[PDB]
């Protein structure tokens, strides 16, 4: 089973395979309600490339090291 796959549909808003500062926000400030401000300084990390975008592989490698977080965003995204 793949759970990042469905929620990985949202954090991709853009329907391209990415997450941008655009895309990423809205689920920070769907679950947060957070800005940019903060987007682009958690993608920054968790870019394992730093193209500005988030990968599929990537968001695992980071969000992996998250599990209390996994199993929140996995409740609603
Ligand atoms: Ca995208
Ligand atoms: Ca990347």
């Amino acid at each position: 089973a793949d759970d990042m796959e469905r929620i990985f549909k949202r954090f991709d808003t853009n329907g391209d395979g990415k997450i941008s500062l655009s895309e990423l926000t809205d689920a920070l400030r769907t679950l947060g309600s957070t800005s940019a401000d903060e987007v682009q300084r958690m993608m920054a990390e968790i870019d394992t490339d730093g193209d500005g975008f988030i990968d599929f592989n990537e968001f695992i490698s980071f969000c992996n090291a998250n599990p209390g977080l996994m199993k929140d965003v996995a409740k609603v995204f």
